[PDB]
């Protein structure tokens, strides 16, 4: 029950330290090519005390470009869709948890996410808003029983030219059984803000190692 | 003082849990193409009570293929060479610390210390359930005069499941370095080519391939 280019509505609720907030995202993307673009606003708790970029990853693996040769867990989850449970540890010892449900209502991806972070250092890049944006990444993907785990190191480039990184571990779950589970592979990401009351773009392409 | 094809000798001293052991490796590689093959043997403390593969990363970034467009911090460090301090967190809570000196003799003489603890008695490392390493992408970036590499390394288990770890390495040139690299990746694929083992690693530096 999908189309090549798919609209999405994304509702986010969150706590970062003691700060409660709400954001909503709207956009569309190509589920064959692996591109999305979402316009994101705060609907509550603005201004934000922390770098916007920490929620970038929160705002749908349905939008990734899968080669024939690799099993496409995310697509195969539909029309039911999938959820994920994401843990993040920033290099400072701060952590975040991100729970999300990707459902499909009508010809639309409907995403409800709960975002919670704690122990972010007061004088570190996030709380001081010293982040320029994310670098590209390669998320290792692999099956564990009926679920697919993704793991990567995400780097924030800082105003100063240095980087600040985090470990992200995501367990994805198709709501309805997926018959063929994928072999170990990578999804290369590149997520960037293409206009600041924010629009981000992400290109996500799955592939095996290109080393013979 | 280098040569397209460089020989190496590697002396590893280890302690995993309470088990002390010493190992040696001899090999060669291509410092332009980023390839290397090393024959590895235990010289002390055999047989090992854990999977060999955990020391595979311990057995030299001089062996990576670097495009002209990306500053090669490792080639730029010689003739003196470089060191690293590497911290590893296995998914079960086990950790490792690995410290190494890469010096130049036109042979690479490497001396590495490998110390791990908190490995699960019944986990795949102590139970030796590891087939081998998967390919990986190591995020490289500059921090002042050092370069940091960060990766998720994945062990393929006998069952087809995986067991992963997070590796963070601080690489330090012994000599000052003119041009420090911009954010890039090093893609690896390390495999056992014959089991008293021979390993082969390929390492290629590159920027992201998404425009």
């Amino acid at each position: 029950g999908l189309k090549e280019v798919m609209p999405t509505k994304i509702n986010l609720e969150g706590l970062v330290g003691d700060h409660a907030f709400s954001m909503e995202g709207v956009g569309e993307g190509n589920i064959l090519e692996g591109t999305q673009e979402v316009k994101i606003s705060v609907t509550k708790g603005a201004p934000l005390p922390f770098a916007f970029d920490i929620v970038s990853v929160a705002f749908n693996r349905a939008y990734t470009g899968y080669p024939e040769e690799i099993s496409d867990y995310f697509l195969q989850s539909f029309p039911e869709g999938f959820t994920y449970e994401r843990n993040i540890r920033y290099q400072d010892g701060g952590t975040a948890i991100v729970k999300s449900d990707i459902s499909l209502e009508d010809g639309k991806f409907i995403v409800n996410v709960d975002f919670k972070a704690k122990d972010l250092r007061r004088m570190g890049p996030v709380m001081q808003q010293d982040i320029v944006g994310m670098q590209p990444s390669y998320e290792s993907m692999y099956t564990n029983v009926t679920s697919v785990i993704g793991e990567c190191i995400i780097a924030f480039k800082l105003q100063t030219g240095k980087h600040f990184t985090y470990h992200m571990r995501t367990v994805y779950k198709s709501k309805k059984p997926v018959e063929t589970m994928p072999l170990y592979h990578f999804i290369q990401h590149r997520l960037v803000k293409t206009n600041v009351y924010v629009v981000q773009h992400e290109t996500a392409i799955a592939a095996h190692s290109t080393i013979k």
